[PDB]
């Protein structure tokens, strides 16, 4: 299924650790961002997009349109600028940003009633798991 709408619920996140620091997060924020759940509500229509993770101390927006390249600034996260794209790879929703680092993106998939969430950054992994509020 190619449809991730709803409120998702974080259950699990592995080597979210790594993946900040893949991203050169400094250290105070990122031990106690490595402490958090976090919740997404994404909005699907078509190929419009609308993310929205949020956190106690870590929030992040992004829209896009799948298919149609744009320049993302990670004001949120390490502040750097790139050339984000998102295209479908099956049924797994694939995102390239294209910068400063090597494999930086994401990708994901409904396993389920589960939503999988994997971070990517230079050889780093993280992969998060939610479930549909
Ligand atoms: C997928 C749906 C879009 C969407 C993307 C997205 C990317 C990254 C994150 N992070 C939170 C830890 C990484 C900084 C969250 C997120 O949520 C979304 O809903």
């Amino acid at each position: 299924t190619r449809d991730f709408n709803g409120t998702w619920e974080m259950e699990s996140n592995e080597n979210f650790e790594g993946y900040m620091k893949a991203l050169d997060i400094d250290f105070a924020t990122r031990k106690i961002a490595v402490r958090l759940t976090f919740t997404l509500v994404i909005d699907q229509d078509g190929d419009n997009f609308k993310c929205k993770a949020t956190s106690t101390f870590l929030n992040y927006d992004v829209d896009f349109t799948v298919g149609v390249e744009f320049d993302e600034y990670t004001k949120s996260l390490d502040n750097r600028h790139v050339k984000a794209l998102v295209t479908w790879e099956g049924d797994v929703l694939v995102c390239v940003q294209k910068g400063e680092k090597e494999n930086r993106g994401w990708k994901k998939w409904i396993e389920g009633d589960k939503l999988y969430l994997e971070l990517t950054c230079g050889d780093q992994v993280c992969r998060q798991v939610f479930k549909k509020k």
